[PDB]
């Protein structure tokens, strides 16, 4: 997985969702008076409304990342064995599962600092939705116009961290991936100088040398700092249209292409899915591994409205046969 | 540049364009009786039919990259410094210019092996097309359905090579882009095992440690180890439209974004535009920096037919 | 700072000591009835007595690095803006300065489990030596024959790492230092098989492909990286010599030559010395930049005076 | 292998002989009227005198590397597989074999010039000296006061390479070797500027971070770029002695040491010995990989003189 943001025209937010199969992923939009039950907690029946991806089931929105009617955006993603959630109940807070964490959050705050007040008070439970869609261990990035924060439950605690890049992966702990950065400070967007030596004449035959010692692969870390790297360096943009042409490209640096990456089961990780919510319009676009052209859906009852995705290649044809 | 084949259900090759600046390039089809002109060989009247990539200069077709009608593709990527172009005319060969040298191989050849046959006969000329449009260094691959060859014309001469791999990308030369990937044998598409040492306990939070020291940079030789490692491990598709899709894929690996890449005169390198042409279905598929939403045009007079290039982000709005 | 561990046919600790500048560092033996005066504990009058490296200033040893007669190291490294000395006294604790650690430990411990037990009652307080001499921010490894821990106090507390591998250098902090290792498990000493792909021919041409991958520079986490890859895959020596031969060379791995590594002044920053301590048989092996002939010293254990012997910093070659 | 040359206050030229077993090297020095028999050329009875490290067989000096009276230095490197021999006997050419090669030019020679001339007329006939001691493939490193050329002898012919640099290690080929260097141009000795990005505060908690990208390994293009590195960057000395102890601190940035290196064989590959030689004292210092102590021999006779290496560690016990 990676989760960025990027500040242009609008305000974006948006992740890859990398996966060895389909979940049968689609935009579900939760109405206001959508009534949010709780496995350990009174309902709500009047919130704010939500526009995401990912699936229903028994008539619940199980968001992979969704946004809210204010530009304020969450996104879980993978974070294996180091999410802790509480066996026990607490009396004086919020006993909230992961899967209930999105609705919880997005239905009620209107920006990161509400989110943050909220979450600091959470108690995160070990309770899994169902026997066929048991809890995975997830971290958040959560989003709004202006800045984006981390939250990682694990042993030591709930950890809430500003995010100075607005960029999110996987494992290790934020931390680790921040600290990580230091060793790419002498990267560079153009040719450099010789430092190497000025008693020898090294040759350029080529652009992008400054580039040099980027990570490649699509481990974790690796897609973490080249992700930093592309979002931080991508080229503003002149309108709305071009911000969201140009998220597209930085998701795409990061991207796991069939093939490259077989997990433990032999099967192949990939990018199921990208997306960018412009935040100010509250719209959703998206892209399948399968359909390269974006689809839009905008935020705008008690009941769930679905857009299930197309997996299939949409090609503009200009001529037949 | 980046340039890649593919052998699934049917049979691939296409390219990424990587410039600071869109020249205005288009389809180009150029019929089986549009007249060849050369400036010192005769005009070939009658020929394969083309579809690629260009420009249109004084209804000349300037390609990028194209194939013919028998599924025979070439394209020429940039090559600056090594491409050395000859002064002196030869009456023992062909004397053509680069830019004449995509219609005079696919106007005449079916396949690889007769391309190389009229390659070997080839002396590159140092002749530009006018002074608005002088000549760059390129180097050239050539593909068909079964494999593919690199042509690079130096000052030691015309180098053919066979290409193992379908891969190409600028400099350096194709010897040592090949011999580069010889210290990337270690990289693997799974978790490898701890060779490190026995004596400590390291542990995997993730997917994806065996791609480790992958470059992940757009400089011409990182792109060629990243393009050869995704195109080789690329997963067989089910269809001919699954291939197109990996096809994609496979060149954004390779892709160069608006920002990375600050050229000497401080304008953005990135890819202009990513192509995939169907060899067996004779079908130009393309992609635009501005435009995601893959276009189709199938080859199917003696006037070039074109189809302009639509540099807007199709949307499709629910 | 590079130091690191070795268990043979004899067991070893010892370390580099990379700096701008020689602080005019010698050989300083402290016999068991030296008096350790400290500045918020009672004087020690009986101790074990030491044999290490460092200066001596106003007649106190101010070691670097020694061991003590029952083969028990310790080693200061370098560790800027991490380490943080308390500036009070803290209750049910010892209050020891970052100079006076080394003799608090070696003194009264014999081993690592008493190194431990020691130091999860110490308090280190903000007390320089001298205005001449303020305090730097350093991290501890404490090792004996069997096993090491690292002993990091910053602005979260005093830390005691297990330290599984026997490596420490500077910055970061070890958990970040250990983590750092996971992204090298592919490196190998021998020539890997292509996982890369088996629809292309590649081809070695040459030993030690295993390797590629490996970090060469001098910055502290490279420094980590290679020393532990050349420590845990150094081939086991016959007899104590064959085994310091290798822990020589090990240091020599992640040694730092003039030139390579500039600081903010223009000064070089290189290996001033290197040395070698055979835990079990209390003897002190050493190098200098200047000079690559071992010199050895064995622990002047019984009076009250420092005894030392400065270090010969000119190369002792044999003129045949 | 590695060889490097090193300018300061006096000149210097030496080797890291890199291996899974030792010879039994040693001192040979030969006089100016040991008697040097070819297979396939004239004697030459009167030469200059010779000091260098190898093994004596037959009563025939077999140099690993040497260097002349006159301060002309010498060494064969591990070039395996690139390296070929001649099945053919060249009238216009001096046919000298591979074992002849140093006595040919450092007999004869009193520079590189002379080297590099005398080079482009021989041919390295394919002939062992023994059964036992049959040909391996090597390359040469030749190296005087001033400067120093590379000869390699493949498939292709004789080159010989200007080398700007003074480093030779094994393969690949000398110009693949010095293409290699380009990628590295970004490395540095001080801590580097943030050019990553502006809008992140990247952090600095050592020193050392401007050579993060150098690498670590024993494989001969990394042993060669290291060297290159550690070389060009290493600080002047004010007198020789401060020299020589630098060029053993270099060769050590590259040394082998047992155990991070297996051959083919399972064997450990390690630096048997290093050895820095004086040119214009003529002077021959060595190390073992059993003995850190710097061993010195000048050169100052029909016989050769010969002196073995001592593989005990002398340490200096207070
Ligand atoms: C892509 C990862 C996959 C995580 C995983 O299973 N890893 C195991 C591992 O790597 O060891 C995450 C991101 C969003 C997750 C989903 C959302 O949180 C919504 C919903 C939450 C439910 O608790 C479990 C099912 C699921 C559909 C989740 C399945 C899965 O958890 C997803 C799709
Ligand atoms: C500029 C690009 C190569 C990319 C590049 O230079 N990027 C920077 C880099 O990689 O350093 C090349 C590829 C095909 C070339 C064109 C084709 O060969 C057709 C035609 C050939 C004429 O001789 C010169 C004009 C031109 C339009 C050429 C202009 C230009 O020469 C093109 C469009
Ligand atoms: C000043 C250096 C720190 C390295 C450094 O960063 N210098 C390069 C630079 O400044 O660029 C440290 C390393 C070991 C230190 C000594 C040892 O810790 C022992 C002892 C500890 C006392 O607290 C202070 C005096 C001193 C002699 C210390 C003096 C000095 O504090 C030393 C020698
Ligand atoms: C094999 C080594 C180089 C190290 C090596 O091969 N690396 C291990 C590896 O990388 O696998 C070379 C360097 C000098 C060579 C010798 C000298 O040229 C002298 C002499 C030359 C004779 O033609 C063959 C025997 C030998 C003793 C040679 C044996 C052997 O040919 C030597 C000693």
């Amino acid at each position: 997985c990676t989760a960025i943001t990027l500040n242009g025209n609008s305000n974006y937010f948006g992740r890859n969702l990398d996966l060895d199969f389909s979940y049968g992923e689609e935009v579900i939009i939760t109405p206001a008076e959508y009534e949010f039950k709780f496995r350990k907690e009174k309902a709500i029946k009047n919130h704010k409304s939500l526009i995401g991806v990912g699936i229903v089931a028994n008539d619940y929105p199980l968001y992979f990342d969704a946004i809210n009617e204010d530009g304020l955006g969450m996104a879980g993603l993978n974070f294996p064995g180091n999410a802790y959630y509480s066996d026990a109940l607490e009396n004086d807070k919020d006993n909230i599962t992961p899967f209930e964490f999105i609705p919880w959050i997005l239905g009620q705050c209107s920006d990161v600092n509400e989110a943050r007040n909220l979450v600091e008070k959470i108690n995160l439970i070990n309770l899994s939705f169902s026997e066929q869609l048991p809890l995975a261990g997830l971290h958040w990035l959560i989003a709004d116009r202006e800045k984006s924060i981390v939250v990682e439950v694990t042993k030591s605690g709930v950890h809430i961290y500003d995010n100075p890049i607005g960029i999110l992966t996987n494992n290790p702990e934020f931390n680790y991936q921040m600290y990580n950065l230091n060793k790419y400070r002498n990267l560079s967007i153009s040719t450099p100088q010789n430092t190497f030596s000025d008693s020898v004449d090294l040759k350029v035959d080529g652009t992008g040398f400054g580039g040099i010692g980027l990570p490649g692969d699509v481990s974790p870390e690796s897609r973490f700092v080249r992700a930093t790297f592309s979002k931080l360096n991508s080229s503003k943009g002149m309108t709305v249209e071009e911000d969201i042409t140009q998220f597209f490209h930085i998701l795409g640096t990061v991207e796991q292409i069939k093939g490259v990456n077989k997990t433990e089961s032999g099967k192949e990780e990939y990018t199921v899915y990208s997306n960018c919510y412009d935040l100010d319009n509250k719209t959703l676009y998206y892209t399948t591994y399968e359909n390269r052209q974006i689809v839009a859906v905008t935020l705008n009852g008690n009941r769930l409205v679905t857009y299930p995705f197309e997996r299939k290649q949409i090609i503009n044809k200009l001529n037949l046969e």
